[PDB]
């Protein structure tokens, strides 16, 4: 009975990572640990790491979608924070964000890593940024190479 | 390793707006916001921009489609205002307006800009509307042009 | 009847910034926003930006001041946080920080923008240092540029 | 793109410490703190050190302000202590002296250092006069030496 | 009767810094502080200054034993942040982790910086790592610093 | 300024994980997430992986000092879970068994990595045994092989 287990070592990569520059207070945090993932761990070459700020998390999509079509990137990293406020402005940023990235995904055949959080407060963001509950950037990059190569073994 | 942070000034660009009228109290100053981003810090030349009123905020969706379908613009920013009430209305214009228009995006390769307030009161939307929480207008109005050369750069 | 709109595009300035060390762990954000702010908006190229760290909040004044007199600068943006503690040290930093740097900028006729939190908690300081209320850093940074047009304009 | 760090080592200087004598039971850890800085922190002779005692912390400005005048020192630390009373003559003194230093220094350009406490109870300026919360008074002798430089640096 | 005080200054110093990257969204600031201090304050020039990541604070001691052993270093400060949890895991890194390093140091004669945060929140974590309570990081180096010379004053 | 960032993958290792048998419930899933680590991202081959079923959690020291001693092996990650019962057994189980580790590592400069759970609760172990908050399993085995290298790295 043959089984596939990826490696998230992938060095030959070209990888694409997309942040939002609202909230990059968190995000920047969010990056730091997505691109030490990608280099450090996943051996990447750090000229085939590019970085594309877009100005809020609504707008991931389109980029990534971007890059993907482009044929140019192996994977994209979708990097953002997204907490809620007074308004259920909250549910459809995420909303058309989670959905908008997981289409790219799905018609471009290039992984999308979704390393957006999507919390109720600054708290938690933080929480999820880099302490207690890791690092979802680096844990997105890694999500990312892992798919590159389950991907890759078919 | 490489990096695209873009500008909001774009001033080759041509621009539509699509307002909805109902509300229009508040998406006035919505409007006066972008427009006066668009030329003022954009560069826009006022004859690139062009505003199509809608009636309601779920029509924006259609009327941005033939927009970016038409090729005659760079992006599309979306204004509108959709206030909670008794019913559970307000859930499906909000929806298929954050749906339509995201759509509508991510199949013409043209930026749509998710100006439309989703609010619980009156008193939330004039606080996004060019008050305490500045104005979601004007805000979409410049996410509209980075992404411009965000793409651009590509 | 005639108007002066500004913009906050301007590229042969040259600009300071005076930054307190002290909460850093804010102001660095506060920083990161203003100078993408100057250099990737205002078109400010990046050596015409000067950094000035001084120790304290309430040192900001006499720093700019200097800054200013010196004439080398089109504007001054002054960057630091102040976070309310047990005692009314807070309101005396704050007052002497708010009102220092109003006086030099209307004795110089440099602009000087307030990019200082004052707030209650480190909570409410984070939430004004890139997140859910923007980021003042940037929001000074572009202010300044802003205010030499306007006054350039006369 | 230039940037303006100083350091705290500043021994060819002549420094002014200005003490209130009231309350002198906390300045004296007050002063301890600020002169122990000064040397074996700043390297500053401690014969360009002098210590000029005032009454009242009332009197704060205008003995710094004969000094800064004198062109003698390179920076003058004022120290004292401000406990809040039954009467509202708290508020005038620190009032009154906050600003009276803030403006000499303004005036002046030389750097006036604000280590003075202003507390509520006798308890909250123990904790800042060398316990939990450090010492003002090493505190405000550190920031005026790096101000001496900072401003040097111009 | 004879005095030894040290001072912070000791440019002829090689010093390494262990941090763990484990919660490094504080860890980073626990560095930038103390980084600073070295230099800045402490005038160690930055290519004595070597910076070892290790992955959690539990490997703290291994790590600067090591750097300890090799002689190499004039002092190590070591950088980390343990925030407890809902069990008692807290408890042994933090303990495993400030009786490491402080056996480390015993042994080897070199000083051991405890620049390692242990609090009960996040919000406590961030209050140390350059906030109200200023930035154990750059503290850590400084009493680093101030050591090498206590130490070679005997 | 010279830096050490170690990584993960190092395929000519040879590791020896020891398990504690009592709570193997939730030690299988701790172990299989470490050896799944190990091979699959450190790229260990797995006759260099040797695992030694010690019965209680207090054991796991003299286990793995004979194990390094051996100096057969590059590291040693020690797997076990120690949940908090009536009395303070718990207390010098989990005690003597950080402590026990620690102390082994320390001496025979060989790492050993701490994947211990300290739990209150049934509940918080198969939390932390490949659930909500990962593997401390395949954790610990991560920062085994990163601690390798990072002391190969002096």
């Amino acid at each position: 009975m043959n089984i596939i287990k990826a490696n998230v070592a992938a060095p030959d990569a070209r990888v694409a990572i997309t942040i939002a520059r609202f909230n990059q207070f968190i995000n920047d945090s969010l990056l730091d640990g997505a691109v030490d993932a990608l280099t450090r761990i996943g051996q990447v070459k750090d000229d085939n790491i590019t970085v594309v700020w877009v100005p809020g998390a609504y707008e991931l999509p389109l980029a990534t979608e971007a890059l993907a079509k482009s044929g140019k990137y192996d994977a994209v990293v979708a990097l953002g924070t997204v907490i809620r406020g007074g308004t259920a402005h909250f549910e459809y940023v995420a909303g058309g964000a989670s959905n908008g990235l997981a289409s790219v995904a799905q018609d471009s055949g290039v992984p999308v890593a979704f390393g957006v959080l999507t919390t109720e407060s600054i708290e938690q963001a933080i929480e999820r940024a880099g302490t207690k509950a890791g690092n979802k950037g680096a844990e997105a990059a890694l999500t990312a190479l892992e798919m590159i190569n389950v991907l890759k073994a078919i």
